[PDB]
């Protein structure tokens, strides 16, 4: 009986605090395309995709424009609205951007639905808000920057941070993670992120040497579509390995967890498929005995782990923080979620202009 | 913020329509325990727990009335409050009487949410209403009896029926299964139910027979806790076994699946562990491809297999309507949800008093 | 040395010869991307892409348009184009709509590549023309059309037809296949597509009922990435179960093949990578004993089927006859690769006029 | 329609720079059949067999003469001729010594269809040249002239070497890996091969000594056709067990890698089955996540790895320099491919006349 | 002490009773290679070789003499001597061809050690003579000549006969064993060998078809060294699949039946390596419970079977009746074990040159 009633998309090309370099590339700005999902009930949902490259920023954008058919004068019921996508894109492939534009459909609904009920969304999921251990997220930064930059985090109140390494020698990567441990102390995180570079025996080596400095966990280390891979490293490590992040569907967080690919899983509340597909993401991370982070999407992802059994860290790396008011505050490393009706995110809507495609 | 301010139960043992004989003895009424919620925002979710068996109704009311002091105060977060009481349960065994009494505050507390937001309960979930095919569930009646009420079904159109065997012969289980069949025609599901009552070479044997006549699914053929064995019967049959109604938790219906015990799943309301569990549960179906059926709590399950991915039949065997007002009702044989907030279970307060122990 | 120097895409929804209507939904006419790839030696590489619904049929236009950049001036190398295309979109998600785009990338690389030469693409690949034997097919066409068009192909030499199944009841399913195989005899191939429409104990019941027809294989009974799904549908099976035609990449190939999901492969051209992906597949199909046929792209499979060590079947589905000159032709029921450079794809440029989106 | 017009084979002895001592036995000059494929375009194909000991030298030649009336008048297409031989051999046994010759002649016919086109093979492949790094193989040389031959390649420009290991005693093995590593510094590559000449347990011992000492992998360190053994002893170890250079066909290789026998791999060029032979294995590697080396036959195995998508290292052992020109050179210790048609390779027609046997 | 002091081989292709018509082509006459080791002590070993081609027939002999310096002057110890050859042809590959000529060596050395001990072979392996069943091998022959075959045989007291199959169509090979089951009864042996003719999918329609008919096995269904797949095709058959004729060397015989390839064995006394390799699968059958059938070398398979403890049927193909006196007998359908020391093979020495390469 709520329908909705309009949808609106709008590409941007936004700017961050740091580019986020990596193993294998840079992103310098942001590419995002921001929904807005009106309704017969007044309120609007908002949610954004994330599109990784500028390359396929307007692909994306032209995909939902497209899927609006699909869902315009449907009731609001996000499961229901999940169960149709999926049908009508069983042929073509309910994977990839295509699911990515469903996941931004489904998280733009539960927004919407969190204000028809005048409730945030952790309440409606059946939780109570908690605050969230966080750790800052940087980038492929040399031993210079990234000792500054867990300095600067440790002095917010961060009590981990996650650098990106895979650097051309193992010697480097070593250097960088070193040099942190010396400038935040032991009682410290230090995650770090291979980006996929790496295949499986260098993995092995790379990986054995870290887990001998003292690190936190270990995030793919090779190709992410290589679950057996990833199995094969965690074989030879005590450290956890990481992944998780692409991950499209909970269908193959499945397929993931059930050869024991990884002790740790993180996934991306885009590819996951929104808020329907983290609650079935949550539910299989219980069974499995996986403790489950985030990847990106730091707004709602505060109100789905505070909804998630076996919730572990908050991804603070703040994409949209140029376009989207900082209604989500850290306070003692912990992100608090803001009491307002669904995900608490309001646009800039001055802000925007500027960054428009 | 809405705080749960106070818990009610009563003990009743209820007339049913028609006494359920099983293989393995029979239920002559039922007992249950009826559940009151109280609210800060006015507002009581109501829910009710099966006992199985007099013997363990007074129990169970105890336990119930001793954990009212572990929620008072507590927020109305279904989510939260069942990994607050997991854990306070982690010594004395989250399983049995406890686990069901667990479930029963859970299923009180989604009432109870629905009504704060004043929406039915399968909308605060995310999905539609929508009608849900529904199978009546008979018992061990004998040919005569057995072939009566498939008609009557049939004539009050129902799609199938569910009839209890195990009869000291297998010619008597075959005889009762060919008489419906006449009855009603090759278009229609007979189901049907062994309650545990046979050893794996004996349920290999009369379950290959069975397959021969033409039934629908075999329900628990062997001791419920026997995944193995289950899975041995399964391997042997062409038709679907189909458990679930025993398993206590999720975890338990994780185990069974992960080692291929059944090809269909029918978890109980209130032993999967409420809503909360229910919803768990119905990730772990759709993942393991388990068309995914009820098991009693015809009230709630309404709501729930519609917001089950996959979602199969919803069982018909109407325990609580001496005290339930008949809100739910069935058209064409399928189960519909009523339009009030909630569950849409109002108790016939006059009636209760009658039956209570 | 010899370069790309450019990329033009246009999209176009083209009539069929027949609505290809499926238990999942109907495609009426074919949404296509038809793709020029320029080069420093002035010959144009010709491919196309199938979008399966108009919906993503501009943002696959769009994606392919933001790729030009990134090809224009590498070498027309197709093997070290893929490795570039696999590492720059290995964040976004290199899978569904992107990999897509990087086939049709590279299967018009390997037209240019032949067309550098002079030569037929199964030349250059190593392999002689042959006939290969193909099978025409159909779509969920009801009892009259189905065995119409069943003798119509017969009469034309095919060996072999195609009908889609999943009608509301299996009783039609079998009144289908009996009426084409009354109307071909027992010495013709019938093989049924069921389009992902079954869960995996309907797909059990149906599957075992139309193999006591006699039918030549059960295609994608189930949702096409329930891998372990197939493989306990196929458990129960003596007719070969085949799939293939959704699988994105060699690696999803190797997934499923690995824990035995089917006993026949089909992969798309398009889905399966273009040339490269496809001679990696065929070296998978060989290792794993798996009689390898093709899906659509009839054109480029007759070339590719050549040189595939364990070639089975082309599926004869003409998507793009209405702007592609019809230079294969069908003999005796087999398809014949042309004499002309590369693919031998040739425009209808006077047509494409016509349908453009 | 290029067909092949003569086959002849000369076999030879050749000169080597240093006898490959082993620890299972000496080679000191090299057997070799060379390999000339006419055809009706003019062209000539070039390939050599290594016969190991010339023990096999006459035989494989004759093998290979009776082999001509096989391929003399049919077409030039070495994936359909490579199919018709494992026709022809299905009886016989399509391995070892016939397997050898029909790589010979894949081989020879894909060095001649690369002059046909007037294009290095690389590119007939679909790739682009690159350099490739390469490491210099020696021999059980004791530690004087071990740590003398990895001086003089390091100041080549190698970044590793390979010496050939299974004195007596494990002290032995160490004192030669000891020196090297002293004289080369931390910063390079010390490969170490057994040949086959330990038992499991011997060879647990022995590699996890070597492990702490510090190597890059550990070759063949049991029977070659003991996959189940190597996987044991992989088991035991975080250096890659490397294998390859013994499998007969991409078979062979399928059998140890879905085991676990080895994180790396090195078919031989020959063994493999020549071109066709190890793009098949290239696809193997790849859906394995094996990092993928070759083994001698350093002038094609440039071109070959160029096309490998998990490309690892270039085995330099140059045992047939004496007979064939310089054609391909290395700088900065990378395999430089030539721009030549075909392989590049061109007979020192005078030389070959000095050592036919 | 007693030396083996010379080598000679004599290669023949000799006249058979009725061309081997196999559906993978078909074998006329036989090549063979004739074994003479002569030793210090007087007596000479005989044993012979084939060569299933004559494309292969030259080289063989080749090899052999060109492998005289390596046993003229060693003792004649077989056992020894099969290791010292193991570990010469390492590099090489002790497989195919180097394989059947060592086991050529092998047999002749213990004919020659049977002959100095003045013992049949049998006897010198500790067992007693008896007679062994034997079936009648014949061809693809057609329903008229295989059905006269067969009747011929029962006639002459066998008790089993095995004919080719593989006709281009499965009714013509269901139309060749229906007529020589009505001509030979229902207490009658049909073997029926597929020649490694089919795929898998093909391989269990045809197999379970044959089922139906009533066959003894279903020998090589398909590729001889796809294991995996003679798994597959066994897992859908309630009759044995046969295989082993084609194993070189017991260790390929280990791997098939650890994983389960085939109920029944059948080594070829060249292929399995010898007497000693012979001895060496015995063992294997025995712990893997299979019943041990031989392929060809009818003269020494006499002796062989006597020793080994899961015998089943000799395989009666004379393929050397030409070239060797006819000292083994058949009566009542069973071989007969001549009384001469070793195997007792004599060469018909004036018919020899008759058939000499
Ligand atoms: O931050 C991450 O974990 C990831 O590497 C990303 O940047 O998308
Ligand atoms: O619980 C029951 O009464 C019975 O086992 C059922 O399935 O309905
Ligand atoms: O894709 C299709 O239209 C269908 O599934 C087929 O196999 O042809
Ligand atoms: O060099 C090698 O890797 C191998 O041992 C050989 O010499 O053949
Ligand atoms: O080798 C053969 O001729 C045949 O395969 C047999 O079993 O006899
Ligand atoms: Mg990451
Ligand atoms: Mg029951
Ligand atoms: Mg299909
Ligand atoms: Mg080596
Ligand atoms: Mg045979």
């Amino acid at each position: 009986e709520v329908l909705i009633t309009g949808l609106r998309t709008r590409a941007v090309n936004v700017p961050l605090a740091y580019p986020v370099h990596t193993a294998v590339g840079t992103v310098g700005t942001a590419p995002l395309v921001l929904i807005d999902l009106a309704t017969s009930a007044g309120v609007v949902g908002h949610s954004y995709l994330f599109a990784y490259t500028p390359v396929a920023l307007k692909s994306l954008k032209q995909l939902l424009d497209d899927m609006a058919a699909m869902i315009v004068n449907e009731p609001l019921a996000p499961v229901s609205l999940e169960a149709m996508l999926a049908k009508r894109f069983c042929l073509a492939g309910y994977t990839g951007l295509i699911r990515m534009a469903a996941a931004g459909i489904d998280m733009a609904a539960w927004d919407a639905l969190g204000k028809v009920h005048e409730t945030p969304l952790v309440k409606l999921l059946g939780a109570n808000a908690r605050p969230v251990q966080a750790y800052d997220s940087h980038s492929l930064d040399g031993v210079k920057l990234a000792t500054e930059r867990a300095v600067t985090a440790a002095e917010l109140g961060f009590r981990a941070v996650k650098t990106k390494i895979g650097y051309p020698a193992l010697d480097q990567d070593l250097a960088v993670v070193r040099s942190i441990r010396q400038a935040v102390g032991d009682d410290f995180g230090i995650m770090v992120d291979y980006n996929q570079s790496l295949d499986v025996p260098a993995a092995i080596k790379r990986s054995q040497a870290l887990q001998q400095e003292g690190v936190t966990w270990i995030e793919e280390p090779t190709l992410q579509h290589d679950y057996e891979g990833h199995q094969r490293i965690q074989s030879k490590l005590n450290v956890p390995v990481q992944m998780g992040e692409n991950w499209l569907g909970p269908e193959e967080m499945f397929k993931a967890l059930s050869i024991g690919a990884c002790r740790l899983a993180m996934p991306d509340a885009m590819k996951i498929g929104g808020v329907t597909g983290w609650i079935r993401a949550s539910a299989l991370a219980q069974q499995f005995g996986i403790p489950m982070s985030s990847h990106l999407f730091q707004e709602i992802s505060a109100h789905l782990l505070a909804a998630t059994p076996t919730a572990h860290w908050l991804e603070r790396l703040d994409l949209a923080g140029s376009v989207i008011e900082p209604t989500l505050t850290f306070e003692g490393g912990n992100a608090v979620i803001p009491d307002l009706p669904g995900v608490g995110i309001i646009w800039r809507e001055k802000e925007i202009g500027k960054y428009l495609v």
